[PDB]
């Protein structure tokens, strides 16, 4: 905390003015990255969606699939951990 709205010039918190010099450095980086600007667009097309048509939508499910991967392995890891936890995943005679 300080005794300011937000800003005030001594009392500075780690955002205030130095957002403008982010948005500052961003807009130095983005003018300087404009006369190339490719690569940044293409990988990123490429990757989602680079055909589009069973091609690049093939591509979009792959990283669908990515995505469940990782969930199934988290979902995995927190089930062998205790297969038998008052048979947790042993779902038969259901008490313990």
């Amino acid at each position: 905390m300080e005794q300011a709205p937000e800003d005030q010039g001594p009392q500075r918190e780690p955002y205030n003015d130095w957002t403008l010099e982010l948005l500052e450095e961003l807009k130095n980086e983005a003018v300087r990255h404009f006369p190339r600007i490719w690569l940044h667009s293409l990988g990123q097309h490429i990757y989602e969606t680079y055909g589009d048509t069973w091609t690049g939508v093939e591509a979009l499910i792959r990283i669908l699939q990515q995505l469940l991967f990782i969930h199934f392995r988290i979902g995995c890891r927190h089930s062998r951990i205790g297969i038998i936890q008052q048979r947790r995943t042993r779902n038969g005679a259901s008490k313990s």
